[PDB]
């Protein structure tokens, strides 16, 4: 089946979409090669579509059905309860999208008369129709990149397909308790979401050193939520139906996957059909779990095929990870094209062919790697980075605009142990901070899916109890890591790692000067600043 | 074991305690006897503490061991989860009290940085201490009513005693999904707040319908928080450990049982020690569930010692109803001084002898009664209902106040079918948001524990989705009602039936004048106004 079918119709925007990167003194102060950063629209939509837009003929075998029994069996262990329509209004993130039944996100989260009726009769719909295929818009999301010559450089909008506010509410009604539980009873320590970034870095060096000769590859499947089948869909239902449900869990949870993610119809945000979906809406309570579910399975089975030893995988989303013990280097690059054969045969294509990797350093899962450095005392410490090409052309971004989200306060908290982090985004909005007054303005930040309420001068206290203390005093960074961050800042025409250290010093002082709370940052998240 | 040792400390106010009545042009159009209406204080605080304050002795048998072991036996086939602090956090009221540590509630609700990670704390705390006594804070509940003469007038004010919002986050990480499925696995359909007002009923009238020849009493304690004995709140840890919960949540609940519910120190709202409680909290997660659980635990071996045939019991808190065959009056008569015998040596001596009764409307639990009507087409309608004196003194007050909770509102929609709220309340403020503009205006009404956010206009939508439609037109209330709802009447001073049916014929007539949404409240609302 086509994984969609599209109709003449744009998919048009619904504000206004900006496209280059904002010209701040201040911003320039961080970021000098702004025609690099961009910011994707609807304009790219149909480019996008056609990369989304094709058949899937999937193939299974025992392996995969031998690794889906094996699930099931796991599945049927656990028990999930329905949330009552308060429940799964009060866990409604804040910002979500208005309903196009006259109520918005706080409205849910107040209990407002308007949503919580309009819920209700929504929910009393599922249950007794079963068929209707629910309404969904397609919109093109609005994302900051910097350009990448090796190749098309530019990236197409990213295209998000969601249900609508009321229906979604229902979508937690009847699966949040299970899309939380389930993943990790299924597939153990192979459940990425359950860890921390630190606990993620332990869970894989840890991995890595169990083997005798350790060969690692991440493997990117081309537009994973396209490749998904309505087959993998149904199969997911299954597995959620293995639990123990209450009765009218059942039913809403098979409506909805008839109703809702095994597919269709498309609409504007003018109102208009766009076509029809045959594939993985990516705005669904089930999309993570439905994703994660069935990577694992299909990867699992995969192994199976390709013989692999040791495999232990880390799956994320559509994100994926195996550690295995080395054949030969000649023995594993056959056994990846085996894998990646059975993979595709799944309906689970390569993006860009798996490469086996012998130095975990460079092997990139969820955007990010290991690396090492060394602590006060001088042990080894191992934590977690990534590129921070990405987390700097929106760190500009974010500086040259209001923009309600600060990217840059989350990649912060999420990688306080890394080099660039440290001394640029800290050092780069901590003066911000400083020169303005917002220095106990809270900010709103989302990580790890919340939307937390920031801060600043509580950073000490989070980055401790997230990653604990050795982010800040760690030094002695790879030679990889360093030389990988310098390349990066020629490219984006950021102030060199030196320049850095300078500006990290007076905030230090500034901040160690203006009083007690803002010292305890100048201790810490500049202690480095100053030998 | 006393359930309190005080200490000379006052337990002092927050901020001023109105105690008289405020009139104004509307209120007196309403209730004239104002000075029956009244708000309790600090200042009745003594005479409380004497009330609840003496030596429990308690002694078990065989009983109460069987059907303990029979409720633990269902326990155990109970599986709860942890909630993450986010998730407590967003469980968490709007209005609950601040800490004591520099957040409040939309703080906790926001997942501020500051909460955050006090509660983190506050947990890690929990699991690694487990026996320091933590801290609680004492106060005195203000609630209005009207006097009565009946017993010694005036009640003095209700005491409640509660932990500290970052504590109070904790026990709903650790309990919330305990609390929640625990109680009605137990007690099947013995556990009272699984209905709704008509559920109860129907759950009342086939129950009462059921027997040759039904017999009906309720059953009150006097201070039930103030009989439950340590042995109580361990017995109360001993079922929810019965549970099949993750390890660090038996460690909490351990701990909160052993620091926190099993009794410890009270504190002034000025921060004097005030004294010791060896008893039940008013203010904690556990307190609805663990006396749920322990009223009918008691109930059920007292029951058994008085050998009551065909018994079915109704428990909500320390409420307790019990239907059953009757085995003459004498011998019911005999059978209920066994039962109250039997239910005083658990520990749980009765406030006002229970008396045999068998005529259902007589019976009243949880401050309410069933009654019988007739619908339109002239079936028989059975409904909740309860004596209007609370909720018209009550009414009267929130009318000459703000208010942050319209319990009028809460009593329209809890007993809609009733004929005081519906010529009365209903009228009455329809009358006020008529006059005034208000009629758009939300407003915060708490019910079954929730607080929402309710527009005046959305009324029909939500009785109707409550009641049935009967609601909006049922008549032929039974003598009985009528009567009692008349007398009330002339005891507070407020207008006679005959007159609000005057009042509603012209706000039928404004509101359905005024448009669609106010029309259709006038057309359902107030259908019995004028024919």
């Amino acid at each position: 089946s086509m994984s969609y079918t599209w109709t003449g119709a744009l998919i048009t925007p619904c504000a206004a979409e900006e496209s280059k990167l904002p010209i701040n003194a201040l911003s320039n102060s961080l970021l000098a090669h702004h025609n690099m950063v961009y910011a994707t629209t609807s304009r790219s939509a149909g480019l996008r579509q056609k990369k989304v837009t094709f058949d899937r003929l999937q193939v299974l075998d025992d392996h995969y059905r031998d690794v889906l029994k094996e699930m099931k069996a796991k599945a049927s262990t656990v028990k999930a309860k329905l949330l009552s329509v308060e429940e799964a209004c009060k866990l409604t993130p804040p910002h979500s999208a208005k309903s196009k039944f006259g109520y918005g996100a706080k409205d849910v989260r107040n209990l407002s008369s308007k949503a919580v009726n309009h819920i209700h009769s929504v929910w009393k719909d599922l249950l007794e129709d079963t068929v209707t295929p629910i309404d969904t818009t397609i919109m093109a999301k609005n994302e900051v990149f910097c350009v990448q010559p090796e190749k098309g450089g530019r990236k197409p909008a990213r295209l998000i397909v969601f249900p609508d506010l009321g229906v979604r509410v229902c979508e937690k009604m009847a699966l949040y308790d299970v899309v939380s539980t389930l993943p990790q009873v299924v597939m153990g320590s192979s459940y990425g979401f359950q860890y921390s970034p630190g606990q993620r870095v332990e869970f894989l060096v840890n991995t890595w050193k169990s083997k005798k000769n350790p060969m690692g590859f991440s493997y990117d499947t081309r537009c994973f939520d396209s490749t998904v089948t309505e087959n993998d869909i149904r199969v997911e239902e299954s597995i959620y139906q293995c639990c123990d449900l209450a009765p009218e869990a059942r039913q809403a949870i098979k409506s909805l996957t008839e109703r809702l993610y095994i597919g269709g119809p498309l609409t504007n945000s003018k109102g208009q059909n766009c076509g029809y979906r045959r594939c993985r809406a990516s705005g669904v309570l089930t999309t993570s779990c439905g994703n994660t579910l069935t990577c694992y399975l299909k990867a699992s089975a995969a192994c199976r095929a390709a013989k692999l030893q040791d495999c232990t995988m880390l799956v994320n989303g559509d994100d994926l990870v195996v550690i295995c013990e080395s054949a030969g280097t000649q023995e594993d690059a056959a056994s990846l094209r085996v894998f990646t054969e059975a993979m595709t045969r799944y309906s689970a294509p390569p993006g860009d062919p798996p490469q086996p990797e012998y130095d975990l350093e460079l092997i990139t899962s969820c955007s990010s790697n290991v690396s090492v450095a060394h602590d006060a005392s001088g042990k080894r410490v191992y934590y977690l980075t990534r590129d921070p090409t990405t987390p700097l052309a929106r760190a500009a971004w974010e500086t040259a605009r209001h923009t309600p989200v600060n990217s840059w306060l989350g990649n912060i908290i999420m990688y306080a142990p890394t080099l660039w982090a440290r001394m640029i985004l800290m050092t780069h909005f901590f003066s911000i901070l400083l020169a303005q007054e917002q220095l106990e303005k809270a900010l709103d930040c989302q990580i790890y899916g919340a939307c937390y309420s920031i801060e600043p001068l509580d950073l000490p206290q989070i980055i401790e109890r997230l990653h604990g203390l050795s982010a800040f005093s760690l030094h002695s960074y790879s030679p990889g890591e360093i030389n990988r961050v310098a390349s990066c800042l020629r490219k984006l025409g950021v102030p060199p790692l030196r320049v850095w250290r300078h500006r990290a010093r007076s905030v230090r002082a500034a901040l160690l000067s203006q009083g007690g709370r803002a010292a305890t940052c100048g201790k810490y998240l500049f202690n480095w600043a100053v030998k």
